[PDB]
């Protein structure tokens, strides 16, 4: 229970590394030091690198000097996929392709003022003279949030009664918003038995009155879910980036709760 990552698509012949922060709770004291908004950056880059003889090893280490090192998880929360295909049949087991999927997002002034300097510098850098790093600004995020309500009878296993669910909309500027306003709002009042934290909470995020109509089921439940789809909106009409990097909040009521049900 807890933030759970959703499972990584685990393609044939392809080495695939992941790395994040997002699993790390919200430092408010530490987000409260950026003063100016400033977009989430997103990349979505790939290339096929046939006949270029990279190994996977060489692919990961460029990308590795260019982009992961430069983003440390002390200034950023970032969420980064980086994968690589190979010829399986060649003697050299060769790179073939390669793609970056990433977002992240300065946390202080400081990271900002590091970002800006990074970006002159790296926006656009030639990879393996096959593709350009390009890193974008998101233009916002909408963030369609699904909660789920129910009894699971065996707390190790998927499967459970399901009660009720329901879906809200957000806009924010970035996945800072997001992490400063909701996800810090999930960790303070969702995953709490005190009626006056958890029936707030979801007239705030559910709907206005979701708190009168909730008290019953979440006395007769004792394990609920919200998963957060962040949409992130970009600056061209009709694009759309949803990150296969999917996490969600899973609330095991029956182990927190003395009387083993949400309320």
């Amino acid at each position: 229970d807890g933030l759970i990552f959703s499972p990584l698509p685990q393609n044939k012949n392809t080495v695939v590394r992941h790395y994040s922060n997002e699993q790390e709770m919200p430092n408010l004291s530490q987000m409260a030091q950026r003063t100016i908004d400033f977009p989430t950056q997103i990349v979505r880059v790939s290339g096929n690198l046939t006949g270029l003889e990279l190994s996977c090893d060489d692919v990961e280490n460029e990308i590795d000097q260019v982009f992961s090192k430069k983003i440390s998880p002390n200034l950023f929360t970032y969420n980064t996929y980086v994968s690589c295909g190979y010829d399986v049949n060649d003697p050299e087991q060769h790179a073939t392709n390669f793609s970056i999927q990433s977002y992240f997002d300065p946390l202080t002034d400081n990271a900002v003022d590091y970002l800006k300097s990074y970006l002159k510098e790296y926006n656009g850098y030639n990879l393996f003279n096959t593709t350009t790093l390009q890193i974008e600004n998101a233009k916002g995020i909408i963030v369609s949030m699904n909660l789920n309500a129910g009894l699971k009878s065996n707390p190790d296993k998927t499967p459970f009664t399901l009660y009720r669910q329901d879906r809200n909309n957000f806009y924010f500027k970035s996945n800072f918003d997001v992490r400063k306003e909701l996800i810090s709002d999930i960790y303070q009042r969702f995953y709490s038995n005190d009626p006056d934290m958890i029936l707030p909470f979801f007239d705030k995020w559910i709907f206005s009155y979701a708190g009168s109509v909730y008290y019953s089921i979440l006395m007769a439940s004792n394990y609920l879910e919200l998963q957060p789809e962040r949409i992130f909106v970009m600056e061209n009409e009709g694009d759309i980036f949803v990150s296969d990097l999917r996490y969600y909040f899973a609330n095991l009521c029956m182990k927190r709760n003395p009387n083993k049900h949400c309320l």
